[PDB]
């Protein structure tokens, strides 16, 4: 409906996948080459499924900082026979505050749904389901189960995936351009 959705809508339709582990279905963001992330509580195995295709994972990183901190992303390396579109240049360098962010997610059950969650807070320090994690973005909409790995935008920057929620409001990892150089 505006610039927002535009942008949103650009990156959901060619750098996005379904991704299945034991733990149930995720939007997965595909950043470059073979190179996709998903929240680290996914629990990616030797094997996982794209788009409904059993598929290898030829590595999988869960990152942390130097405080030896959970950051709640997982890199992850797909025998893929495709390559995503490159969107580094999408990523902030920076940690910072966001206005106008829109959470998006694709699955099965929630196909091409658009949220606009507002004004995002650099929130830092959170303890997400008894992990202490760090560079957490919090922003005052009540997301729901089958959110998780959604992709947060603001017009021109791909900020975070969601990682959780309180009911009140949600949490997503920030996706910094430092995660993927090569
Ligand atoms: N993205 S935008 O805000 O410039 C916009 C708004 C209304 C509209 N109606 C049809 S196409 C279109 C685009």
């Amino acid at each position: 409906m505006g610039p927002g959705f535009d942008f949103a809508q650009a990156i959901m339709k060619k750098n996005t996948v379904i991704a299945r582990t034991e733990k149930g279905e995720f939007t997965m963001l595909g950043v470059y080459d073979r190179v996709a992330v998903i929240p680290t509580h996914a629990s990616v195995g030797e094997i996982i499924y794209i788009n409904d295709v059993e598929t290898r994972v030829l590595d999988a990183c869960a990152l942390r900082d130097l405080t030896d901190t959970n950051l709640e992303i997982t890199i992850v390396k797909l025998d893929r026979n495709q390559k995503f579109r490159d969107i580094r240049h999408f990523l902030p360098r920076c940690e910072d505050d966001y206005n106008d962010a829109v959470l998006s997610v694709h699955t099965s059950k929630f196909p091409n749904m658009y949220i606009p969650v507002g004004q995002v807070t650099n929130y830092g320090f959170l303890n997400l389901g008894g992990t202490p994690t760090h560079r957490i973005l919090m922003y005052n909409f009540p997301t729901r189960a089958g959110q998780c790995g959604g992709v947060v935008t603001t017009t021109g920057k791909v900020i975070g995936i969601h990682v959780g929620g309180n009911g009140a409001q949600g949490f997503a990892a920030m996706l910094l351009h430092s995660y993927f150089t090569d």
